[PDB]
C-alpha cells in the first residue's frame, strides 16, 4: 500500500535499475577482484549474487543474511552489475571485451582522484529507503568475501519518496538548477542504450555505464547573479525553462537573437555544448546529488553523481565529454573527481545468472 | 497533502527536534569559533541563525541562500542549536556554564577519535528529504563563515517517510534490532528532560545534548548465532519483546530464572545493565543509523548515532554510561568513537533569538 512494498522485477530482456524510474537512494559499489580470481571465481561471485539480487528486491533475506529483518521491506530495490576490464582479465575473456570497455581519454578539466576511479566490478545498488539500501549493500559485499573487495562507496540522493520537486519538475541539483529535461528516451530510440546484434554476443540486452563523480565548487558559483548562472546553463533556475521560453519542457532555441545580435543562449552555454550534434551522441543520464562531510576548512563538499547508460561509450558519451572539454561556462564551477566505464550484462530469467553468457567462454 | 508539505514551528516553550518525533534524516554540524570571537560575534551568530531556521522550516529561502528553490520542501526541517563550554568561554559567560557542561569522563570501553568529539556549538539538523537537509546546512554553514568552521558533521537514517518497520515496530539498527522501546516520556516525566526554575536561569525551557558516535563491529558480531545475539540485548530481534515476553511493550521480567537456575535475561545482558537504577537515571534517546563509505580494509562503517537528551547530564547519563563501562556483553560488538556533550538553551517566540537568555550576561 506504500512505497516500502514495491517490488520492482529482477528478470527480464535488461537488468532493473537502468530504465527503471529513479528511486531516492544510491550507493554504487565499486570491487577489485582477489590476487587468485580465475574464470571460476567470477562465475561463483556472479551465481552468489544473482541469488541474493532475485531474494532482496522480493523482500527475502539473502543467502549471507544475518538481519533478515533489515530485509523485509523491499523500497523498489534494484542491483545493476557492470564488468570493468579487470573482470575480463582475470575471468581469461579479454577477446570478448567490447572496444569501448577502457577508461575514458583524460580531459583538460579533469581533476581524476584514483581513489574514486576505476573497478573491476560494480553493483549500482538503489532503492526508496536508506535502512534498506545499507542492508543490500551489507549482505552483497559479505557474500563477495574473498572473490572481491570494496575499492570505493558513492552515495547518492534525490527527493523522498512521496515527495515531488517545486512545480513538478524532474530533479534539484545541489547547484539549485533542474537536472534531467532533454534526455535519451529508451521508448523511441532503444538502440541508442540497448546492444542488440553486435559483436560481442554476451551483451545481448546490455549497455555500458558511465560513473563521473563531479564535484560542484558552491562556494564560487555564490559569487554569480542569477542571470549568470542561467546564462551558465542556458535555463532558468525557477521553472527549468530554456532563457528561450516560458515551461521546462520548451524546445530550446539555439538561432534567437537580443537586439544586439548576440545568441541568447550563450555559445559556450552547458545545454548547446552538451546538446547531440548526431543522432547518436546522446545518453541516459541517471544522476544523484552526493553531500558528504566536508575536508579540512571548506563549507560543503557536494556535487553530481553523474551516471551515464548508452549502447557504446566511445560514439555516444565520449564525444559530447570532448566537446565540454573543448568549451562548457560550467567548467568554471564545476570539476571531475572520478571516472569509471563498465560493461553492463543484459538481463536473466529464473534459473540464469547475470553475465552468464560472457563467463560460458 | 505529502509528508514535504509538514511544517514543525520552531517556536514554542521548547526548541524543536528533541520531542518532535523523529524524521528519517539527520546531520549534526558541530562548530568551532574563531579564536577571535567575542560576546558580539556569539550574538550576530545565533540571531542570523535564528532567521535562517524561522525561514528554512516555513519553506522560505534563507538570509545567505542563493538556492532559494532547494528550500520550497520544509519537509518537517528542524533546527536544534546546543552550546558547548567553548561557546560561553569566548563569550566571556563561563560563570553561567551549568555544572554538567564538560566532556564526559573517561571510559574503559572508549575509543574517542578527537575528530568526532567536543565542538563550541552544534546544529542537530532534522528531516523528511535529503535534498531539503543539504540545502539547511549549506545555508546555516554559510551563514558562520568568519564567526565559526565546521569541526564535523554526523550523519544518519531511519526509513523514508511513509515507511514503518516490519510489525509497526520503533526503529530498526544496523545489528539488525529494535531500538527506542524503553525510552523516557516527557509527557508523563517532564522534569527529567526539561530544565525549569533551577539555576542557572537561561536554560528554562532547555535541556542537555549527548552525542557519542558509537561503531558496530558487524563482520564479529555476524559470529554469533541470533540465541546469541539476543542474550546480549534481553530482547527478540524478530518482536522486540524481551526473553521473558511475547510482545515489544511488555514489561521484562529480571527475576525470571530458566529451569536451571539461570537468570532468563543475562547479569549482563545490555537492558539489564541500562535499565534506571534510580528514577532520574534515564533519557530520552532520539538515535539515528550511521552508514559510511567503507576505510580501505573493511566491508561496512556502520554504527549508531547515539543521541540523548535529559535536564542534567552527570546526574542522569553518566551513571547509566559507567554501569555499562563496568559490564555490559555489547560492549564486545561495539565501541564509543565520538563523544560531545552541549547545553541546549529553551525555545522562543516571534520576535526572540536563540540562546538569548544567555547572552543576556
Ligand atoms: C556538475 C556537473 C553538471 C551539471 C550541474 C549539469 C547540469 C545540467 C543541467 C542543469 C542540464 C539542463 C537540464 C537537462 O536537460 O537535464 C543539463 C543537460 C545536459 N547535460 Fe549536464 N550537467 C553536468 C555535467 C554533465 C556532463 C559531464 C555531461 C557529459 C556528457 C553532461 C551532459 C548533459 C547533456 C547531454 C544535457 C542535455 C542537453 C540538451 O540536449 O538540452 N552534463 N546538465
Ligand atoms: C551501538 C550501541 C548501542 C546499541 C546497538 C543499543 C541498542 C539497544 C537496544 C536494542 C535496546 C533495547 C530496545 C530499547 O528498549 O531501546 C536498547 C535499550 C537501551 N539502551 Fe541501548 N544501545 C546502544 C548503546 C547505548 C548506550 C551507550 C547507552 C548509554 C546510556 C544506552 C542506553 C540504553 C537504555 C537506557 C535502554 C533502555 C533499557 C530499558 O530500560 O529497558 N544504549 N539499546
Amino acid at each position: 500500500a506504500g512505497p516500502g512494498d514495491v517490488v520492482v522485477p529482477c528478470h527480464g530482456e535488461h537488468q532493473a535499475g537502468i530504465v527503471t524510474p529513479p528511486p531516492s537512494f544510491i550507493a554504487l559499489v565499486a570491487l577489485d577482484l582477489a590476487s587468485t580470481s580465475d574464470r571460476a571465481s567470477v562465475e561463483r561471485l556472479l551465481r552468489v549474487w544473482t541469488v541474493d539480487i532475485e531474494r532482496l528486491t522480493t523482500g527475502r533475506p539473502g543467502l549471507a543474511d544475518s538481519e533478515p529483518e533489515l530485509a523485509l521491506v523491499p523500497a523498489a530495490l534494484t542491483v545493476t552489475v557492470g564488468f570493468g576490464p579487470g573482470l575480463l582479465t582475470a575471468a581469461g575473456l579479454r577477446h570478448r571485451a567490447p572496444a569501448w570497455l577502457h577508461p575514458l581519454p583524460p580531459f583538460g578539466i579533469d581533476r581524476l582522484d584514483p581513489a574514486w576511479c576505476d573497478g573491476d566490478v560494480v553493483l549500482q545498488v538503489c532503492a526508496d529507503d536508506r535502512t534498506t539500501l545499507a542492508h543490500a549493500v551489507r549482505v552483497l559485499t559479505k557474500e563477495a568475501q574473498g572473490l572481491a573487495s570494496v575499492r570505493w562507496v558513492q552515495r547518492g540522493f534525490r527527493r523522498s519518496p512521496g515527495i515531488s520537486e517545486p512545480d513538478g519538475t524532474s530533479m534539484r541539483n545541489l547547484m539549485g538548477q533542474v537536472e534531467g529535461t532533454a534526455n535519451l528516451d529508451p521508448r523511441t530510440d532503444p538502440d541508442l542504450l540497448w546492444h542488440r546484434d553486435g559483436e560481442p554476443g554476451w551483451l545481448t540486452g546490455g549497455t555500458s555505464m558511465v560513473v563521473r563523480r563531479i564535484a560542484m565548487n558552491l562556494d564560487t558559483w555564490d559569487e554569480l547573479s542569477r542571470g549568470a548562472r542561467e546564462a551558465t546553463i542556458g535555463r532558468t533556475l525557477r521553472t527549468g525553462a530554456p532563457l528561450t521560453g516560458r515551461a521546462e519542457h520548451d524546445e530550446p532555441d539555439l538561432e534567437a537573437l537580443d537586439d544586439h545580435g548576440r545568441p541568447v543562449i550563450d555559445l559556450e552555454a552547458h545545454i548547446r555544448r552538451a546538446r547531440p550534434t548526431q543522432r547518436e551522441e546522446t545518453f541516459l543520464r541517471r544522476a544523484y546529488n552526493y553531500d558528504e562531510a566536508p575536508p579540512p576548512g571548506r563549507a560543503s563538499d557536494s556535487g553530481l553523481l553523474f551516471v551515464t547508460y548508452q549502447r557504446d561509450v566511445d560514439a555516444q558519451f565520449t564525444p559530447v565529454q570532448r566537446r565540454l572539454d573543448a568549451a562548457d561556462l560550467l567548467n568554471e564551477w564545476t570539476f571531475p573527481v572520478g571516472s569509471a566505464v563498465f560493461a553492463v550484462p543484459g538481463g536473466w530469467s529464473a534459473g540464469e545468472y547475470v553475465g552468464q553468457r560472457l563467463l560460458e567462454g
